[PDB]
């Protein structure tokens, strides 16, 4: 036999005269729909988002938000399993391990993406020149792959402390065990720092942070549209275009601004090619505009690679000249970026970016509404849980809430999808028209 040291707050947890376990029928029926419920919804959001629905970039974090619930769903049969035989994990060792990550992998993602939505939109209102020559939505997939590496990277520490634990009435827990590995020579001092430094560092990157900057995005926005909205009501600015003293101060660190946009730069730089310039010289102010847009996309030494259709813009044989960029890598692989400048040298008509207003607001700020209210209360406890080693009297109070907030923020995924479709139409259309073409397939 072997023998574990464990802290404090897990020992009295494991002394609570019987192998008997009383099952508790109502949660396990509670859970057990929460399973199918999760599973399906999610399923169903996936398919209409990703295969019968035009992508977009905002389309693409929604995308990648269901993901992240349709995996914390799936483990939840597994716990479901767990209460069935009176709250006690039967599944082995490295199956606690694995199972406790989903949920901790959710946590970070869930907080991860909610803060690139608010950044998306953010540069998209506050760096409008930027935002229309940049924000492709291969770039919104590339973004992701990095967020879901973060997400895993935080996770480890979870997956390495976690152990399976044998109680006294016969039970096996699964949960935290901060002694497990590298125990320092004071196994009080070291139970008591590693765990506030998992909550804590919990609470700030996968809730506090993200919140803060959701909020501080938003009065960005909010401001900066209010501003805008008093330039368009001037008669002087009624055809301005690619304006970037909306943010206000002085204009001679233009060179330095992260998320460029000195169009002065370019332009000298077009002069500067024999090959843009007389080209530059034979468009208006509306085609000249466009012109620089290119530059901004794929630099002047791609700009200068297509030859044949800088010499029909010269001779102003617009219609052939769109013909020939259609048939590009350049088109091919970002369409809406492209579209707009080509149709530009078409009609010869400036179409404004900053027209366009957001899309899918109220979509976010319901889901990020469902999240403050799944993850709030858990986080509460879990600090709480990190303060009980040195207050004795905070201990049987955990062990009240802390069961309830989990499952708690464990229903957040079965939110979320439901959340999808009352506050995106677009959604609810295509999910009928799916829904009538299957019914009539039987038919
Ligand atoms: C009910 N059991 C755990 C409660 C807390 C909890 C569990 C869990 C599983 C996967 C992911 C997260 C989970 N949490 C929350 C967390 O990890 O912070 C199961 S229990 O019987 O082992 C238990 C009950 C009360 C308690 F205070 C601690 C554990
Ligand atoms: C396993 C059961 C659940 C399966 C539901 C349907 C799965 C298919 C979902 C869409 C696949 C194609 C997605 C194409 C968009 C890629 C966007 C991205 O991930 O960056
Ligand atoms: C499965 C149980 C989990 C449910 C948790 C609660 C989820 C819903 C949270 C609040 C949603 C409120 C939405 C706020 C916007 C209201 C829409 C409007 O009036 O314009």
């Amino acid at each position: 036999a072997t023998l574990k040291p464990l802290c404090p707050i897990l020992e009295q947890m494991s002394r609570l005269a019987t192998s008997i376990r009383y099952i508790d029928h109502a949660a396990v029926l509670l859970h057990g729909l929460a399973s199918l419920l999760g599973l399906v919804e999610n399923g169903v959001i996936l398919f209409v988002v990703g295969c019968r629905m035009r992508q977009t970039v905002v389309t693409t974090w929604v995308l990648h938000l269901a993901l992240s619930d349709l995996l914390a769903s799936a483990s939840l049969p597994f716990f479901t399993y767990f209460l069935a035989v009176g709250h006690s994990w039967e599944l082995g060792t490295t199956f606690c391990k694995l199972h406790s990550s989903i949920f901790f992998l959710n946590m970070f993602a869930s907080g991860f993406l909610l803060s690139a939505i608010s950044l998306d939109r953010c540069l998209q209102v506050v760096r409008p020149v930027w935002a229309q020559n940049h924000r492709t939505v291969a770039a919104a997939h590339k973004v992701c792959l990095v967020l879901w590496a973060l997400a895993v990277l935080n996770t480890v520490p979870y997956f390495v402390f976690r152990d399976t634990i044998s109680r006294l009435d016969g039970r096996i827990m699964c949960y935290y065990n901060v002694l497990l590995l590298n125990p320092g020579p004071d196994r009080d001092a070291t139970c008591n720092s590693r765990q506030a430094a998992l909550a804590v560092s919990k609470f700030l990157l996968a809730f506090l942070v993200p919140l803060a900057i959701i909020a501080s995005s938003h009065a960005a926005v909010s401001l900066r549209l209010q501003h805008r909205a008093d330039l368009g009501l001037q008669h002087r600015n009624i055809f301005e275009m690619l304006r970037i003293d909306e943010g206000g101060g002085s204009g001679g660190d233009e060179a330095e601004k992260l998320f460029n946009q000195d169009v002065d730069a370019a332009v000298r730089g077009i002069l500067r090619n024999a090959k843009l310039k007389p080209v530059y010289d034979s468009l208006d102010a509306v085609r000249r505009a466009a012109l620089i847009n290119m530059v901004f996309q794929m630099g002047e030494t791609g700009v200068a690679g297509f030859t044949n259709s800088l010499r029909m813009l010269q001779q102003k044989r617009w219609d052939e000249a769109a013909v020939n960029l259609a048939k590009s890598r350049w088109y091919n692989q970002t369409p809406n970026r492209a579209k707009r400048v080509i149709t530009t040298f078409r009609t010869g008509t400036w179409d404004a970016y900053r027209r366009r207003p957001g899309r899918f607001v109220r979509l976010v700020a319901a889901v990020v509404a469902a999240f403050a209210l799944c993850w709030g209360p858990y986080h509460v406890f879990s600090l709480l849980e990190a303060r009980a080693h040195a207050n004795p009297g905070l201990r049987p109070l955990v062990w009240r809430g802390l069961p309830f907030v989990t499952s708690l923020a464990f229903f957040n995924s079965v939110a979320n999808p439901v959340l999808y479709v009352l506050t995106c139409p677009d959604m609810l259309r295509k999910l009928r028209r799916s829904l009538r073409t299957v019914l009539e397939s039987v038919l």
